[PDB]
């Protein structure tokens, strides 16, 4: 269909954007084309204009938060996830595409098990405890938030699995 060609297309990595600008700007172009929101390390405000993004110095801005509330992003699209170096926060809130298989991919990408620190999942309705549990990887998180989440059915497991791979978590769960 169209709507899939266009979901696919806004998220389709192009390889010469990124080591035309870098990662970073790479990424940023992605996510708020996709309806989310990036935050630089040093910079109180957010972006959430795609219009608006820097032009100032190459490769300079680094993200260090993603807020992608309502956005499109799904699958491929996180490939442009992976040459970025200081991501410590992700929030995915009412992202209606994503699935187990985007937090594998995110999952797997050794620069984010680095990295990150605290992530947020939301009324993602896909998501199941398959997913979630691939998040153990991200050996350095210290905060992890699950909400209305339909999927994830296990919840008492989820906690036991955390508390053994991740003992310093904070894992808040607003889970039925
Ligand atoms: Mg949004």
């Amino acid at each position: 269909s169209f709507w899939e060609w266009l979901n696919a297309v806004f998220n389709k990595v192009d390889h010469d954007r990124i080591r035309d600008v870098g990662p970073d700007r790479a990424a940023s172009e992605w996510l708020l084309r996709c309806g989310a929101m990036v935050r630089y390390h040093g910079q109180q405000r957010w972006q959430k204009d795609y219009n608006h993004l820097p032009t100032g110095p190459l490769d300079k801005y680094k993200i260090q938060a993603i807020d992608a509330t309502d956005s499109c992003i799904m699958s491929i699209g996180f490939d442009h996830m992976e040459g970025l170096q200081y991501v410590e926060k992700i929030r995915l809130c009412k992202c209606h595409y994503i699935e187990d298989g985007c937090l594998e991919r995110l999952s797997q990408l050794e620069n984010l098990q680095k990295s990150m620190l605290e992530m947020e999942i939301i009324s993602c309705g896909n998501v199941t405890d398959k997913g979630i549990i691939a998040l153990h990887h991200f050996r350095n998180l210290k905060y992890l938030f699950l909400s209305d989440l339909p999927g994830v059915k296990e919840k008492e497991k989820i906690v036991q699995a955390f508390k053994t791979s991740l003992p310093s978590l904070e894992l808040k769960l607003d889970l039925k």
